[PDB]
DNA sequence: GACCCACCGGAC
DNA sequence: AAACGTCCGGTGGGTC
């Protein structure tokens, strides 16, 4: 490209390099502008941000979330990356898009500018003509992406001396539980290395191995073949509490607090767009999309996410979203009738597993049903059914009998996407979103059915992901206005935060854009809660 | 110091 | 572990 002078003219494209991937945390490097056949490079990164009226090109939206993070709004608009996504999205990285068509991701401003302009033309010309997957774009993924910018630069707040106390605490037991378990093992060793603790358990104890691993073929040590072995040994449950606390505290507890940013006071996800195969969302660096929730422990570090002062934190999420998803895809009357009577399938399995009323079944008992629902839904073997609710194997392969036999529109729908798969190579959302599946034909069975059950799955949980971005899409401006902000994404939920005198408004409006974002042949139905912490609004 | 591999486990 | 799916990250073990 021909070098001209900055500023570049309207509509170019932008390219940058960051000293490290986190755009929160990045120094602008360099910054270049390609069009016309010109490249323009910036004299000082810095200054050049305020000549952009919008960042257009690869990895846009990080570029827009720095400038945000400088005070300037310069939202982002085209990126060939999501373009390429929607194409197919194994397309996940810049790398891999420029080596398939027609680039090279370097390390330099001008060449990723005129990089992201050659790979604009050509990705939009192979969607010439793919409508439902244009329209996705330009109502969908485009503009999400300055959804997504915003709450980047915004962030949570976190209670961090609440959390640098809960390290020390945490950290007692985890010394006692080694303790026990030294002891109960006659000697010490690393409990962190499961090479370790496979030697003593299975060579030591001579506990009987359950299971192998998948490339190494060592004996297991995972939570499943402990809790097959919680009676055969006392130190088996300690171990298996030891591995929860080490869990939480070298993962959430003590790495979260050194996260805090020093200009905002507050904790930075990055949500990346094209990271999944379904059309999910991911979180990173951190992952604030997996917080612990489950265990008492995990409650307590969720309660660290707190709202600002003079604030509330709104939580929904949608109830049994791909139940009802699969309600709609499926057709299955059975299945529909279940949402139209607002029964909770999660609920009733809950009770039959522990046998109790539905008035009975407590979050964890919940969660545990949630695990069952999808788990058979998707696939699960009565073998590993039969483990899981430590039942006779024969029970177990009753239990998923009835289930398919309640809804006999749904192993129909099932066949019938996976015979569609085979002829057009891919699956589909509701809305066009594709992922393409072709060891649907592999000639090894234990390939191909892995590849059946990822092919029935996208459809389900991406039509789930789609109806969740457009309700964010549709929800953002409605916030800007009353004055609150979006905050976190978790694929079927929303934590929002909001002025205490208008968090009312917000939640029952939040509420109806969510569950009004596209009929179905079911209700959507959204539970919404308020609180000062992301757990006790989601209560 | 950066990176990789395998496994293990958090969430949805 | 096992015929649930989708992700990201810590650890040990290892190389360069
Ligand atoms: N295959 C699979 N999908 C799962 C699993 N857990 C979650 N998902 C998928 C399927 C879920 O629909 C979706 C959202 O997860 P939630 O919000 O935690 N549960 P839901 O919406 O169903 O029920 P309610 O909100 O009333 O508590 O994530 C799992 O173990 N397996
Ligand atoms: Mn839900
Ligand atoms: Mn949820």
């Amino acid at each position: 490209l021909e070098e001209a002078p900055w500023p570049p003219p309207e509509g170019a494209f932008v390219g940058f390099v960051l000293s490290r991937k986190e755009p929160m945390w990045a120094d602008l490097l360099a910054l270049a502008a390609a069009r016309g056949g010109r490249v323009h490079r910036a004299p000082e990164p810095y200054k050049a941000l305020r000549d952009l009226k919008e960042a257009r090109g690869l990895l846009a939206k990080d570029l827009s979330v720095l400038a945000l993070r400088e005070g300037l709004g310069l939202p982002p608009g085209d990126d060939p990356m999501l373009l390429a996504y929607l194409l197919d999205p194994s397309n996940t990285t810049p790398e891999g898009v420029a080596r398939r068509y027609g680039g090279e991701w370097t390390e330099e401003a001008g060449e990723r500018a005129a990089l992201s302009e050659r790979l604009f033309a050509n990705l939009w010309g192979r969607l010439e003509g793919e409508e439902r997957l244009l329209w996705l774009y330009r109502e969908v993924e485009r503009p999400l992406s300055a959804v997504l910018a915003h709450m980047e630069a915004t962030g949570v707040r976190l209670d961090v001396a609440y959390l640098r106390a809960l390290s020390l605490e945490v950290a007692e037991e985890i010394a006692r539980l080694e303790a026990e378990v030294f002891r109960l093992a006659g000697h010490p060793f690393n409990l962190n290395s499961r090479d370790q603790l496979e030697r003593v358990l299975f060579d030591e104890l001579g506990l009987p191995a359950i299971g192998k691993t998948e490339k190494t073929g060592k004996r297991s040590t995972s939570a499943a073949v402990l809790e097959a072995l919680r009676e055969a040994h006392p130190i088996v449950e300690k171990i298996l509490q030891y591995r929860e606390l080490t869990k939480l505290k070298s993962t959430y507890i003590d790495p979260l607090p050194d996260l805090i940013h020093p200009r905002t006071g507050r904790l930075h996800t990055r949500f990346n767009q094209t990271a999944t195969a379904t059309g999910r969302l991911s979180s990173s660096d951190p992952n604030l999309q997996n917080i612990p929730v489950r265990t008492p422990l995990g409650q307590r570090i969720r309660r660290a996410f707190i709202a600002e002062e003079g604030w509330l934190l709104v939580a929904l999420d949608y109830s049994q979203i791909e139940l009802r998803v699969l309600a709609h895809l499926s057709g299955d009357e059975n299945l529909i009738r279940v949402f139209q009577e607002g029964r909770d399938i999660h609920t009733e399995t809950a009770s039959w597993m522990f046998g109790v009323p539905r008035e009975a079944v407590d979050p964890l008992m919940r969660r545990a049903a949630k695990t069952i629902n999808f788990g058979v839904l998707y696939g699960m073997s009565a073998h590993r059914l039969s483990q899981e609710l430590a039942i006779p194997y024969e029970e177990a392969q009753a239990f998923i009998e009835r289930y398919f036999q309640s809804f006999p529109k749904v192993r129909a729908w099932i066949e019938k996407t996976l015979e569609e798969g085979r002829r057009r190579g891919y699956v589909e959302t509701l809305f066009g979103r594709r992922r393409y599946v072709p060891d649907l034909e592999a000639r090894v069975k234990s390939v191909r059915e892995a590849a059946e059950r990822m092919a029935f799955n996208m459809p389900v949980q991406g039509t789930a992901a789609d109806l969740m971005k457009l309700a964010m899409v549709k929800l953002f401006p409605r916030l800007e206005e009353m004055g609150a902000r979006m905050l976190l994404q978790v694929h079927d939920e929303l934590v929002l935060e909001a002025p205490k005198e208008r968090a009312e408004a917000v939640a029952r409006l939040a509420k109806e854009v969510m569950e009004g974002v596209y009929p179905l042949a079911v209700p959507l139905e959204v539970e919404v809660g308020i609180g000062e912490d992301w757990l006790s609004a989601k209560e």
